[PDB]
């Protein structure tokens, strides 16, 4: 393999522009040099206009495969075929930002799915919210544009925390559900790999004879739902604005791929009317206590891409793209999303974007469909219409496989307007916040408190704080004393007290106790005990962890017993918000040299304000409970395990200290069974419950 | 094969829009749908920008292969492997006109090879003119600008014959010389078949020992330089707008593939100032006496596109395209254009036109290009620049094949400027005039006669009659008493008389006397004798021309003896212009007929008119004779063979008379080798040369 | 004012599409609604591609001013005239990431000056540091590629702290004096409004009598030049990625126009070849204790856009952008940058990008270029070439105000090569380094120790800790502890110890102690 211009011709030098020289005197470059001239042009116009929504995203490639057929519900093979395995490519991103934003930033996320059946694409086009903002998608523009950054001066980026989101936001109340969710901690997920996919939009299934039912698309995670904390969030976007598209590339190359469990919601076709909410009105759920959600397939992710921009940036979804056996509904916000994705495409990528490899379909494609653009295509013949006299490219029966339009019944007038069930606004939102746990409504008390903190517009928070007692007047009252503004004291939206299964994130743990994926700092210096580095690094990497060794320095550090290990990284280089949990192993001289290092002590206190399980044994236990400072927070004193917050210590290392069984579960006996139980439930809430993170300062 | 959405799901109808509907009442159609709105989508975009130039254009796929090495010249291999084929695609064009404009106006016609060769794309992107209107590519603009369609109207299409064009021409005196061949019957070829190419710049040739010669390539038909007449040009433009395209793509797909000599005109690096003129300005030919043309090389056109659009349309060429062996020289009109064909894709193709089947390379391309819009190539690796740690995509070396960028010795300043010999402007338009056969000479004539006509500017015109002095001062009289102004009485250009080789069409016969791929009408009406008509239709096949039997219906034509046939075309829908020659059988009663036939009668007078061979045997001698109504034309009046101004009659058909050998050559015995002698000459000069044209009425 | 759709015609709503519908029943949306597709295609084509380099950045609107005349350097009167003011429209900006990247990140920083002059528009396209990492312009790719994200997985966003950049900064020891530059605190600013800039590349002024002189531009924060610590840098580009975007924002808001004070270097044509270095390579700064900087203007930013997108996302520069009595030099790098400018942005924003607002000069513009997508200049005539009969568009003579262009003797061959002066590559970054003040040289340091720590290859920080032996001996050291690899202990391009004036932040503090614009 040798350097040659994009024409095929063979070059010498990659390094000078063809000019007019001499040894002591360099001259003009040349007009003519085609290959110089190529090189930058190439160069020149490597940019297309990124995605005017969901413009940061990360993806990769899998595969989908149904394990129980839905075959009463859809004839489409994709879902009923339980030998075939369907591959698919998935992106996911945030909404608001453009492409270099921030992974971690507080935004909805996309879940974007492209099934490439045998009988067609069927993309999926969901988000990890199952309600939007509007009901109606002539509104698309007027939400994004209030959440993108503000016009004159272009900010903020990423961010709903400013002026005009929230003054949408308050004067249009059909989006009252969906901002209770933004605020939630749903959007500020720990892993791309740790959150559902909704579609959102109620769509349509047509089985074998013909009946239809309603549908609801649901993804469910088998790591389970997890989310980060604020403080933590902002130093990721800051400290590693690719925070999750690390940890997805990262998961996949090391043969953890992630996997979703494929569940649909069915509403009979005579039944659409039976509820108290139009079953057709994105700003609504199907309360799961009303229609379950019944679990039938499997996606996992396996394959990184090869090259990210022809594939990941290139790829193009549509609500239009569905197969035979899948369809639309009347719902007012799928309707016009169905133009969309067609019409962007045009200008992001070309007419014929779907010739690019990684959106073209894996069964034939035969149309006349001809020319446009940067075409490839190139197909023989002298007929390109049809009805034409050879009978090329007829048309394909029913029993063909041709696409089943199901005759609905239709009747009205033509008008801009919605019927009545979608002038319910308010119930949900009250819904969903009385179903949240303690923890989760904490965090979105914080998450309005930071938001509204952030409108400099009297009038912008002033009226959000008015609107917040339409969902709860607890609410409004606590984030008034927080920002500003006077809390009214009655309201015409009352809050019943209602609550419905599968909303708060409790109720989706993993499938079962695990630390598969986490992130675990071994914290060392020289001096450190290579007994119990060695018994929690193998325990580690066993249980399919990842331990990262953090150290002074990044050439060598030198074990109490005269070994040496050379760290991942050093101390500055890396920070506790990009792990899921530290260790710090014992060792006088180390324990004592880390209780002088202020980054170290920063480490701790952190990992501890961000509610993380810290484990230490040894001398390391005092630097631990020196560093936290609270007597709140316990610790061994002994040679027994001893565990306070989802911090576990054990300070006399003996014999049998790491020869326990390691088992992940609530009251485990050994020092890495209570140090990984601690990590495997995400985060310890009690810290903050009891104001514990308050009182360190991080 | 059934019908499907370009992402793969089968339709059951291409002919209805999903809407609402019942038996009685048509409703509105369904924003929803995705099969109509891809259709409807895919169809509004087909449009890509047409070239800025040579927009109308055909081509063919073919192949090119040297019978000589040129080893001396250069180490080109597709120049000196004598054992290799190097496949090729060739677009042919007229230069001003846009996409749908006619094939046979009169213009500069393109001829663009693209070499597919195993050491990368070489192009040889040449006109049918070996020079051009300006010697610095800097004023394209300029002399394009004044000959496309004036800025306020868009008027007129496709035609020099306008104030703007001879505006240009009078005030640039660089153009002097290319407006002479502009007027000449190289502007209107019969076929493109029928043209030389050139690659009019002076390019350079570097061999296996490093040196380098100046070069100049060139292109010969082997079926002979012919051109049409003025009157059958404009109507034919009208009448078969695709003349051009139709001859070409016939030709090949009967399996008359067209051949072309490939020759070069050398000038060692030494002997580059020994000439009158700059060998490096492309207003200037390089007298074939003074540098002979040397052919080595054969290309022939043997395959028609699989479809137009993806294939013809979005080929692109540029002169940087150039291999290893083949280089640039600092001519003026080369230098900038080197510059244009790379830019100017950017907006008609996309940036990655050379991933396009058609641009594409058949060896390896190597680089680290990357990018740009529908971008199709996927590449694998987490480098993409050089130098890198793996040494990925290095450079090749010289002997490797990597290209030799020839060390010129440069000097002097960096200015607006040419250098003396460039001042030269009159000398070779004199010379080129001078070579003109007589009859040469009256069609240029006849051309700035009707040009100018055309100019409603006095100004224009008058300027015009000016500089043609600077020509032949005859010439100036000539168009002064034609279209006015005051022809002037000397000139500080006197025209000294010399001439020299290879410029005149006289001077590119056929390889071999030859009707190949001509065409032959054969009028008949009822009543026509089947002997004649026989005889002269397997001749006609046999020697691989094309009968074209033309009747006064096209249902069924009975001849006197009861046999029937269908002609091609009825005398309503086609007209003399659009073939090489007729014949008319006799047959008392089919004479009879025609003889009362306008259209009929007009056909022989056109033929005649256009300067086309006409044969006619028994009683169609009458009708002939008595259409054309000329003393100056004899007959026939026995049973021997006549010939007169390239009219070939028989009136008594005798049993010997298609008997006769079949020789194409001057003064065959038999009537149809006289007959096809005249039609292998392809038209009858003297008929113009003694005004009898002028006598009809056409 | 009433909501209207984009040909005029007044709506009653923004919030309903067109649909069947009834009061207990909805139905499907119609396609018909001219409205509604309306809104949604343009939404649909909003963006546009972001520029292939310093796609992040923040504009304004100033003035600038020469309060002493320049014309013994040169005739062109934006810097001769001290008595007009010519208006500019400032773009600063990152380099590697792409549009909604941090503002804060470790990265040279664009400051490029649009002149609206009478004479019309002169781009100066600069930079916040002096040079640049490639002597060719044919190489801009390759190392921006490097720096990039890695095209695998497109990981990380705007940071040179990975693998494939520190891998090319080894291999390609033309860019030592650059890396070097990039890691000092040059590379994180508190403010736009701190900072210097440079047009790095030499350029040519020519004067009344013709004659020439080869030149570099300087623009000097009268606030001073102050930079951020890396930790906070950090902190911020997650906390507040539009930090820097806000400043300049709010400070021209208040009524606090940031001014940079413009100067000049010149070295006469005659004394081209009297330095050790190339005065054309880019990769070298001209010692101003050899050749000092001459201040003659000001400039100052006081105006805010009136939106962000039609202005500052669609203003185009570019170094081919120059007025007469300001010229080009054979400089290896600016000599392909001319080409590139241009280029580009026929895809990013179009052939007639030069009718947009923000880019049309303030001057009259008389020529024959025509057409081209999206066209809104109409010209009446029946002419469109020169030279033609009605004499329209004639060329303008040099005393009417055609550009000159200098007859500068040229001679040599054509080759892919540069001159002999130009293969000197490590003396200027001692040199820069041993200028730094301590607490310059510990955040170098730091940043070293950051930059190389993320670099998972060991051969690449392997070979970054060799390289650094080639600038100093101690500092390889100092960084090889702390990343790892191994320090060489000897040299081939010992460090001497000489340094040099006006290289150091400590040079430039503000014109007089100030707290202005400061928060506290
Ligand atoms: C009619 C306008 C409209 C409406 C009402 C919505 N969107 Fe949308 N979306 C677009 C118009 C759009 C778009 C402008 O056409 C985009 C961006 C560019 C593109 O390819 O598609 C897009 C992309 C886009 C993507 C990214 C696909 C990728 O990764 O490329 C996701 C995940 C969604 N949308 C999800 C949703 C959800 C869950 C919605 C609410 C039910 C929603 N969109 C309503
Ligand atoms: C610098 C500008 C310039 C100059 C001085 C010329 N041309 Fe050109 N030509 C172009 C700029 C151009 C172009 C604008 O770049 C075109 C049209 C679009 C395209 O692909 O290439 C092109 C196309 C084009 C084609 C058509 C290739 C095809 O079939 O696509 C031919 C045959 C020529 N040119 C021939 C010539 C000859 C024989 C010239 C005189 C020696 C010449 N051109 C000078
Ligand atoms: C030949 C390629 C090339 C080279 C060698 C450089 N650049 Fe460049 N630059 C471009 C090719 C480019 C570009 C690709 O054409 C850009 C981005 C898109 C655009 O409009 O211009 C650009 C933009 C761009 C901008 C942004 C203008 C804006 O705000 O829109 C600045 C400040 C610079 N460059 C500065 C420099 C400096 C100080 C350089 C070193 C002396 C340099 N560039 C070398």
């Amino acid at each position: 393999a040798r350097l040659t211009t994009d024409y095929g011709v063979k070059q010498t030098t990659a390094d000078d522009w063809l000019r007019i020289v001499s040894d002591d005197k360099i001259g003009p470059s040349l007009l003519e040099d085609p290959f110089a001239r190529e090189r930058i042009m190439r160069f020149d116009h490597e940019r297309i206009p990124e995605r005017v929504v969901h413009a940061r995203g990360s993806g990769a490639f899998g595969k989908f495969k149904v394990y129980e057929s839905a075959s009463d519900l859809t004839m489409a093979p994709v879902l009923t075929d339980t030998s075939r395995e369907t591959p698919v490519f998935v992106r996911f991103s945030t909404v608001l930002g453009s492409r270099g934003s921030a992974d971690t930033v507080r935004d909805v996320r996309g879940f974007a799915v492209k099934f490439y059946t045998e009988e067609g694409n069927w993309d999926l086009v969901g988000n990890n919210i199952p309600v939007f903002f509007i009901q109606d998608a002539i509104k698309f523009p007027d939400v994004i544009h209030a959440g993108k950054p503000e016009p004159h001066n272009e900010v903020p980026q990423a961010q709903s925390a400013h002026n005009n989101f929230w003054d949408f936001q308050f004067n249009h109340t059909e989006a009252t559900h969906m901002f209770t969710w933004a605020m939630s901690d749903r959007a500020i997920p720990r892993s791309l790999r740790m959150m559902q996919g909704f579609g959102v939009n109620t769509y349509t299934l047509i089985n074998a004879q013909g009946k239809r039912h309603f549908v609801k698309f649901h993804w469910t995670p088998e790591l389970g739902v997890h989310s980060l904390v604020w403080d933590e969030a902002l130093k990721l976007a800051g400290q590693d604005p690719d925070f999750h598209r690390k940890d997805l590339w990262e998961a996949i190359e090391n043969g953890a791929y992630p996997k979703w469990k494929f569940g649909i919601q069915a509403i009979a076709e005579e039944d659409e009317h039976k509820f108290d909410f139009d079953i057709l009105d994105a700003t609504k759920i199907w309360p799961e206590d009303l229609v379950p959600v019944r679990y039938i397939g499997e996606m996992e992710l396996n394959r990184n891409p090869d090259e990210f921009f022809p594939q990941t940036e290139q790829i193009a979804f549509c609500t239009s793209h569905v197969v035979n056996g899948i369809g639309f509904s009347d719902d007012p916000l799928l309707q016009g999303r169905n133009f969309s994705y067609f019409d962007t495409q045009i200008s992001r990528l070309g007419v014929n974007f779907q010739e690019l490899p990684i959106n073209r379909p894996v069964c034939p494609v035969m149309n006349f469909n001809r020319d446009g653009a940067m075409r490839h295509t190139i197909s023989r013949g002298t007929v390109n219409y049809y009805p034409n006299r050879f009978d090329a490219c007829p048309p394909a029966s029913l029993k063909e496989g041709g696409y089943l339009e199901y005759a609905q019944k239709v009747a009205g007038i033509k008008a801009r307007a919605r019927s009545a069930k979608f002038k319910e606004h308010f119930s949900q939102a009250q819904l969903f916040y009385n179903s949240m746990s303690p923890i989760e409504k904490q965090h979105m008390i914080n998450a309005f408190g930071f938001e509204l903190d952030h409108c400099e517009d009297p009038v912008v928070y002033g009226r959000m704080v008015q609107r917040l007692a339409d969902i709860d007047l607890g609410l409004a009252q606590t984030i008034a004393e927080m920002v500003g503004g006077e809390a009214p004291t009655t309201t015409n939206h009352p809050n019943h007290g209602r609550k419905t299964i599968n909303l708060s994130q409790t109720e989706f743990p993993p499938a079962t106790p695990t630390i598969k994926s986490r992130r675990v700092a071994i914290i060392i210096a020289d001096g450190y005990d290579n007994v119990a580095y060695d018994a929690a690094y193998a325990a580690i990497s066993a249980n399919q962890a990842i331990p990262l060794v953090i150290g002074p320095r990044r050439s060598k550090v030198t074990a109490a017993n005269g070994s040496t290990v050379q760290p991942h990284h050093h101390l500055e280089g890396f920070r506790s918000t990009m792990v899921d949990a530290i260790f710090i192993p014992g060792g006088a001289k180390a324990a004592e040299t880390l209780s002088k290092n202020g980054r170290a002590l920063h480490w701790i206190r952190e990992a501890f304000g961000h509610l993380k399980a810290i484990g230490a044994t040894g001398e390391a236990v005092d630097l631990v409970a020196k560093a936290i400072a609270l007597p709140q927070v316990t610790v061994s004193s002994e040679a027994e395990v001893h565990e306070s917050y989802g911090v576990v210590t054990l300070k006399k290392v003996k014999p049998e200290s790491f020869t326990d069984a390691v088992k992940i579960a609530k009251g485990a006996a050994g020092f890495l069974g209570e140090f990984f139980y601690a990590i495997a439930q995400h985060r310890n809430w009690d810290r903050e419950l009891d104001g514990l993170h308050s009182m360190i300062a991080y």
